[PDB]
């Protein structure tokens, strides 16, 4: 463990923080349509691919790959 995090500081840069996690995010990372992700966190919720390629589909709110939203978008319906 780190057990760290240390150092004072007053106001900061508004960032975007990520929304797999929800934290705020730093450098290089995955700009949504109106929301904003980490570069790691892009993967798929289901199974966890990398989305860059591949892309990423808006399915309840959710993220996923063609191949789980798919079958998501089209199928059954979990209340
Ligand atoms: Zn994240
Ligand atoms: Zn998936």
């Amino acid at each position: 463990g780190s057990s760290g995090s240390s150092g004072s500081i007053g106001n900061a840069q508004k960032l975007p923080m990520c929304d797999k996690c929800g934290t705020g995010i730093v450098g290089v990372f995955v700009k949504l349509r109106d929301r904003h992700r980490h570069p790691e966190c892009y993967v798929c919720t289901d199974c966890g691919t990398n989305l860059k390629q591949k892309g990423h589909f808006f399915v309840e709110d959710q993220i996923y790959c063609e191949k789980h939203a798919r079958e998501r978008v089209s199928g059954p319906s979990s209340g």
